[PDB]
């Protein structure tokens, strides 16, 4: 509902993890559709993801030109990046990992994500 002014560039099922910098492991953060959104008039891009049943936000942040989306080492399903994220009600720098059903979807997510970033530079 709070996405009225944004076109959906990507929307697929995913599992999202956050790096716990103590127990040194990935802790599950949510399961549901993850989106890449584009605010038409204000010209910015955003990641947004709500959990399946409860509909709590598990990721929400603007895409920046310095973010680096790489694979989780040799994986074909999982991608990894650092974002200053708002899910907990304030901006916190988190290390995120998102894993898709197929290799194909993951590739598409990467490609779209990178497309958005390029547009960021085309206007700088």
């Amino acid at each position: 509902s709070g996405e009225e002014d944004e076109e959906i560039l990507f929307k697929e099922r995913a599992k999202l993890y956050r790096w716990d910098r103590d127990v040194s492991q990935w802790k599950e953060r949510g399961v549901g559709d993850i989106k890449i959104l584009w605010h038409t008039m204000k010209n910015y891009y955003r990641i947004l993801m709500r959990r399946d049943q409860v509909f709590k936000v598990c990721a929400n942040h603007v895409i920046t030109k310095t973010m680096e989306l790489k694979p989780l080492n040799v994986s074909n399903n999982a991608l990894v990046w650092t974002a200053s994220d708002y899910a907990d009600g304030e901006a916190k720098v988190e290390q995120l990992a998102v894993r898709f059903k197929t290799k194909e979807v993951a590739d598409c997510f990467k490609k779209t994500f990178e497309e958005c970033q390029q547009n960021l530079m085309k206007l700088q």
